[PDB]
């Protein structure tokens, strides 16, 4: 079996270990929740300020995973981090996930999949995806990576 | 100002710096979501398994919080952990929380706010709770912790 390794672990330990025909979603965007830190009383007069903002944050974000999943996607591996919410939601949706990934893998993994960097969530579409056979989580002795075969070459 | 310190800070940013007129709810249980590693093909027909194991640990972890509130507690001081998902929910119901909080701790905030250790979010109430003048985090330099201020004497 020939193909790339990514030195880059599954986020969630409930993520599958294997994805037979994978459809990657090359990302360049935080998959986080902003997290802003407290300052009432200086914060105007309402106190469910930060409360709510989370309360956006909390869907917008589910919103972009489920965005994601609603274009085929199987695979994510971002440039950027991944939040713990996000893992939990992706892990949610079945896509196998990978976070801050090298900036030269990006690429290297762009133009051998055919996979397109989507650096804005909302402005992707089925056609940004990236096909390869198998994307799976390989043990390198100590630590665990992601492999990657297809549409590399044959 | 008398009081004592818990070598604990809050577990989000977004959590408040002062809590007037506490109502601290001392816990001896985890607040996390159970993350099973994945085990497919293996586990049953059905691939959502492992899915909505997650929806079903997401909501239940997300009522223990609501629990929490609906019982006026504005303060968690847990011996157990706490997940990001539950810190999430926590500070977007605006209460203050450490998590891992010392066992020598644990009883030294019991018998000083009233507080009853709970080992059983559910079979809690509002008369489990404990009563500070005021519960805030103060910086000790490098470090953030938690000073704990009324109930213990004068």
């Amino acid at each position: 079996m020939n193909g790339i390794i990514v030195d880059k672990e599954k986020v969630h330990p409930g993520m599958p270990d294997v994805v037979k025909d994978a459809k990657i979603a090359l990302l360049d965007a935080p998959l986080e929740i902003k997290k802003p830190e407290f300052d009432t009383n200086l914060r105007i007069e309402d106190p469910s300020m930060i409360q709510k903002f989370l309360a956006q944050e909390e869907n917008m974000l589910r919103e972009m995973v489920d965005k994601i999943k609603s274009v085929g996607a199987n695979v994510v591996i971002t440039q950027k981090g991944i939040d713990d919410m996000a893992q939990h939601y992706l892990s949610r949706a079945g896509i196998y996930a990978v976070r801050r990934v090298k900036k030269s893998d990006m690429d290297k993994l762009a133009k051998a999949t055919g996979a397109s960097i989507v650096s804005t969530i909302d402005e992707i579409s089925s056609s940004d995806l990236g096909t390869a056979e198998r994307v799976e989580q390989v043990k390198v002795g100590e630590d665990y990576m992601t492999f990657v075969t297809g549409s590399k070459n044959h």
